[PDB]
RNA sequence: CUAAGAAAUUCACGGCGGGCUUGAUGUCCGCGUCUACCUGGUUCACUGCCGUGUAGGC
């Protein structure tokens, strides 16, 4: 449970979103690690093979 | 101010081997097609006293 110090390293993506009346933000995305993998490795694996003989 | 902004894939190859498709068959019967028309508005034609001489003759 430490962090550092805020950055971006020249090559992670970072794009200017358009504010309403006028204006920007930087917006710099990061890979979220949500599993769904464990949702579509179950759902073609473990009872696939069941559902799918029957 | 665009998950922004960048990017040489690069090369070669033996698909080969062989072969019985066979036989048989009932298309089979009919039939009302009628009726009336203008090719005519066109053949710039053989000559010749003729002038071949762009008008000139029956």
């Amino acid at each position: 449970t430490v962090k550092g110090a805020p950055a971006s390293h020249s090559l992670a993506k970072q794009l200017y979103f358009p504010l309403p009346g006028s204006g920007y933000h930087l917006l710099a995305p990061l890979f979220p690690t949500s599993l769904v993998h464990h949702v579509h490795a179950l759902l073609r694996e473990a009872r696939f093979g069941d559902a799918a003989k029957a």
